[PDB]
Formats: structure tokens, C-alpha cells, sequence
């Protein structure tokens, strides 16, 4: 609870399981004491010792009378503890960081050519302009037999680069050599720009985000892990399905260890790791974290399986049947679904954008070329300002 | 005015017009508009060459929740079937929407 | 290790100055040739 | 398209009070633990995958 | 695949398989020994590459 440091007793806790425990206590009529598990693990039978840890250990060894907690009903646990009928159902899901905040920069139109090419294009433009002035304008031995002053030279070379032509063309031999070599340069550079832009806009489609849990087994660029001592680790261990077996083999041979002690550590790892690491988790944990800030996450692909949550009791305990009956009654009454909405859907503040799904529409957006419009309007304003200052100077003098 | 409309139309395509600004601020407008049209035309042809390659576009339903919001695609189950009964009793908000 | 199958997905990356370096050499050589030709014609017509 | 809307399976059914219920429940459990269910699922879904 | 594919992909004689591959626009492949493959590859019409 927000005031758990000051509250005492069961008032310190809140959530789906706390409300479910309250409803179960009300229906059956017993008093209950909510206790945090000392081990921290969900539960599994340790190798070569058969000692159950976590929840199953607490239940079997007489430490606890009931476990109203997100426990997945599994066959290997039914042999030592008794579960109630599934009060909620889910499946194994896949967690991965969002593709990218790949928003195009304002000046993203300069991207197809490196900064050095633009710098050297400006330098080559200045050099060609100055040379085309020098070549066409020193004495023929009147001398002004052509219109290629320095300003007209700059205009001609700028027009030649943009492939828009110009009102003049060099008439001497050496002026024509300059024109020809500049024409070849601008042809090569414009073709290269178009070709490279097409290359980017094409290979930006083969991105093909991973899904279906089969891409994880197919490649190893994106690492994935599983909660330690959880039922998902056992699910991957026991399963003989080819894709699940392959992911099991990789995660067993992968180093450093991909396991996380607690689910929160896994969430932090997958959030921080540049989208390189994936987390294998249950669907409800995926869909709740998906709906909570910073909301840097989605849920990808369908559920890997179908396993339900149940309230577990020590084997042979008198609490098993009444609690199971209460769970079934609440399922009939819809209190379980109501609490599901209350704690999953009623805590949402989404959102639901940037899915890059249907939304994604080729039709290149304005944001990709928005810099060109800024340059255009800036140039228009500058031209009006230049005309005004020229008019003022030429009228006042 | 009409000659300038023709020029700025001629400059957007790559067809050289029969006049040129010949002043300083006129040449500034001409130059910046030439750069704009160069970038836009190159983007159009590069994007088209991107699309004519590669396929696997469009999808009507992806999240199984869009059917509750969309109406152009009708959806139904087997009559007197278990799916019909499940929709008939489900209290999930989105499932209740589709059932209604 | 392993390449995935043939994917090798990545950004295209921008053309470096090495890719179009030759056209700049062509251009500057053209400017040098043009200045040489202009001066040759000027000196020929100065005699 | 999309994921599973619900989560429930397919089960062998008998009329209420039929003596056949317990043996067939034992049989389906034995098949599940023997992996025969997976073999039949492969034989009827994945072998004809062309 | 060869056990599940229909119609039968197997051939009675090697020459039948070679003719099948040549006539089948490249949609059919033949499985054969390397040395005998080297001989068919080196004789006309010589459109057969390993
Ligand atoms: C976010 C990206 N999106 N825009 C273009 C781009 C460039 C020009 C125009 N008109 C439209 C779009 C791009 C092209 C690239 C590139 C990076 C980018 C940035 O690296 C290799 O070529
Ligand atoms: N709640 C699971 C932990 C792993 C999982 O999310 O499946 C368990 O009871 O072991």
C-alpha cells in the first residue's frame, strides 16, 4: 500500500489477489493473514533433492494453510498440493522492446548523402563558379561579348546542379569544358542521391519484426530468457515441441545467464537492453506492464499455451474443498471477471498508438520532407527581405 | 503574375521555362524552389521504386478487438454452438461488445 | 554465431565520399584543363 | 488472424453416471503422459503441411 | 517429403529421372550419385548443373 510503511496488518497490501482473498474469506467465513513469501520464488522441485521451494515449499512443509496468489496449475504441482478451479486463465507470451522511435529528423532529406558529400558539393559549386567566371572574363586580345559575370556564373552553375537549366550557356571552348564537366558531376550526384534514397526506402521494409515465438528459435541476434524457478522454465524444460525445444536448448546453452530472480528484474532488463533482449512471460504480466508507464512495450504474437491460475492448499487440507467451491461460485457470480477489469482495464491510461500495424501507411508523411518546406519558406522570406532592402537603398540613394 | 505561375509550374517539373529571374531576390526564390522541387521529385520516384518492390501489405483484423469497433466486416459463429454460448455468457467488456 | 538465412537487415547507410570520390577528381581535373586551355588561347592571341 | 479469444480444450464426454467415464479419463491421462496425443496431433496437422 | 509427396517422385531408371528433370522446367530435382552426375553434366544437351 502507498502507506505500507505506516499501515499494519493486511492493510499494507492491495491488488487482485488481496481482493480475491477478502472475497474468499467473506464467502467461506474464516479469518486470514496475508504473508509475503520468504523465498521470493514461485516454486519448483529442486534437482537431486526434490525439495519444493517457494509457494509449493511453504504449502507442503506446513508453513502456510492457503496460497491465494498467481499460481499456475501444473501437473507436477497437483501431486503435492491441491488447486482450486481456474479463477483466471492465460498463456505464455512474448515481451520485446518497441522497434524504435524512428521519427525522421527535420532535415532528414540530407540523409541519403553523407555530410562530407554536401560539404564538398558546396565547395565544388564555389570552385566551378569562380573558374567559369575566370575563364570567360579575361581579355580576348570588346571584352564583354558574353553574359558570364560572377553573379551570372553562380546562377548558371546553381541551375546546372538542380538540372533546371538557365538562360545562358558558355560559348567559348574552355567555358564549355567547365560546363561539361560540371554537368557530368551533377548527373552523377543526382543519380546517386535518388538511388541511395530508393535503397533506404526499400530496405526499410524488410525489417520484419519478430513474432510467433518461431523467430526467436530461428535466429540468435535477439536474446530471450525466462523467469527462474517459475512455471515457464519448467514448461520449456518439459515441452518436446520443436520450437519450444530449440528455445530451451538455446537458453540452456546461452551465456551469460538469461534467467532473472524476479519478474521486475526481467522487465527492467528488457526495457534497458536496446530491444536486443526479449522476456518470455505470462500473458497477463505482459498486458499489465504494457498498459503501465513508461509504456515502452507491446505484446507480440499469440499465447504460447493455455494455463490457468488456481488457489493452492496443502494436500489433504480441510480448506481445499470450501475454497474451491467459493472460487467456482465467484466464477458464476462474475466477481473474478469484475476484479480482472478493476485491476487490468481500470488501471489503463492508454494510448494504443505507434503499433506500426494498419496505421503504418507508405504514402510518405509530411514529417519526412518537412525540412524542405521550412527551407522553402525561409528562402521566400529572405528573398522578400532582400528585395525590400534593395528597394530602400535604391530609392533613398 | 501569370508568367510567374507558369515559371513556378515549369520548375516543379524538370521542364526548363523560357524565362529566368535575372534579379537577386528573384534568383533566391528561383534557387530555393529549385531545391524544393528536386528533393520532392527524387523522394517521389525513390518511394515509388521502393513500393513496386516488396509486398505483404494491408490486414483487415489483427488484434481480434477491431471487429468490436469496425462494422464493414461482419463476423459470426456456428449456430447452437459452444462459441455462441461462450459469447452469450462472457462478461469481458470487449467480448460483451462483440456479442451484443 | 550465424547469419540468419539471407536477411542481413540494416539501414542502407549514406553514401560516403569514397563512393563518389572519382567524380570530384574528374571535376577538378576538368577545371584545371579548362584554365590551361583558356590561358593557352589567351597567350596565342596575345602574340 | 489474432490470438486466442478464450482458453478451453477438447474432452471425451459420457452421459452422467456412466461407468465408462473413469476408464476413459484414465486412458486420456495415460495418453497425455505417454505423448501419444502429440504424435497423433503431428500425424493429423503437421505431416500434411504442404 | 518424398514419402508424403504425390504423385510418385521416384523413377525406375536414371535416364527417366534425367529426362523428367530436363522436361520439367526446373520444377523437379533428381537425387543421384556424384560421379554419375558428373557424367550427365558433361554430355549434351549439357543443361544439367549440380
Ligand atoms: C528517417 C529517414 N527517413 N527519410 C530518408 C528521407 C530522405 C529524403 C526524403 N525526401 C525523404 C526521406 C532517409 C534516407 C536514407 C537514410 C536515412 C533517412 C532518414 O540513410 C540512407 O538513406
Ligand atoms: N507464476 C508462475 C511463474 C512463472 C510464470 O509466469 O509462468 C509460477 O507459479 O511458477
Amino acid at each position: 500500500k502507498k502507506n505500507h510503511e505506516m499501515l499494519e496488518g493486511n492493510e499494507r497490501y492491495e491488488g487482485y489477489c488481496v481482493d480475491l482473498a477478502a472475497e474468499i474469506a467473506k464467502h467461506c467465513g474464516f479469518k486470514y493473514k496475508l504473508t509475503i513469501v520468504g523465498d521470493g520464488k514461485y516454486g519448483a522441485r529442486d534437482a537431486d533433492t526434490k525439495i519444493w521451494n517457494g509457494m509449493v515449499g511453504e504449502l507442503v512443509y506446513g508453513k502456510a494453510d492457503i496460497a491465494i496468489a498467481p499460481l499456475t496449475i501444473t501437473l507436477v504441482r497437483e501431486e503435492v498440493i491441491d488447486f482450486s478451479k481456474p479463477f483466471m486463465s492465460l498463456g505464455i507470451s512474448i515481451m520485446i522492446k518497441k522497434p524504435q522511435k524512428s521519427k525522421p529528423g527535420v532535415f532528414s532529406f540530407l540523409d541519403p548523402l553523407a555530410y562530407e558529400i554536401w560539404m564538398c558539393i558546396v565547395f565544388a559549386y564555389i570552385g566551378v563558379s569562380v573558374v567559369l567566371f575566370l575563364v570567360s572574363r579575361f581579355s580576348p586580345y570588346s571584352e564583354s561579348t558574353n553574359e558570364f559575370g560572377i553573379f551570372n556564373s553562380l546562377w548558371f552553375s546553381l541551375g546546372a546542379f538542380m538540372q533546371q537549366g538557365c538562360d545562358i550557356s558558355p560559348r567559348s571552348l574552355s567555358g564549355r569544358i567547365v560546363g561539361g564537366v560540371w554537368w557530368f558531376f551533377t548527373l552523377i550526384i543526382i543519380s546517386s542521391y535518388t538511388a541511395n534514397l530508393a535503397a533506404f526506402l526499400t530496405v526499410e521494409r524488410m525489417v520484419s519484426p519478430i513474432e510467433s515465438a518461431e523467430d526467436l528459435s530461428k535466429q540468435t541476434e535477439i536474446a530471450y530468457g525466462t523467469l527462474d524457478s517459475g512455471s515457464t522454465k519448467e514448461f520449456f524444460r518439459r515441452s518436446k515441441i520443436a520450437v519450444f525445444d530449440k528455445m530451451w536448448t538455446y537458453m540452456r546453452s546461452a551465456e551469460p545467464s538469461v534467467f532473472v530472480r524476479t519478474t521486475a528484474e526481467g522487465v527492467a532488463r528488457v526495457r534497458k537492453s536496446k530491444g536486443k533482449y526479449a522476456y518470455l512471460l505470462e500473458s497477463t504480466m505482459n498486458e499489465y506492464i504494457e498498459q503501465r508507464k513508461p509504456c515502452d512495450t507491446m505484446k507480440v504474437g499469440g499465447n504460447l499455451d493455455s494455463k490457468g491460475y488456481g488457489i493452492a492448499t496443502p494436500k489433504g487440507s480441510s480448506l481445499g474443498t470450501p475454497v474451491n467451491l467459493a472460487v467456482l461460485k465467484l466464477s458464476e457470480q462474475g466477481v473474478l471477471d469484475k476484479l480482472k477489469n478493476k485491476w487490468w482495464y481500470d488501471k489503463g491510461e492508454c494510448g494504443a498508438k505507434d503499433s506500426g500495424s494498419k496505421e503504418k501507411t507508405s504514402a510518405l508523411s509530411l514529417s519526412n520532407v518537412a525540412g524542405v518546406f521550412y527551407i522553402l519558406v525561409g528562402g521566400l522570406g529572405l528573398a522578400m527581405l532582400v528585395a525590400l532592402i534593395e528597394f530602400c537603398y535604391k530609392s533613398r540613394a
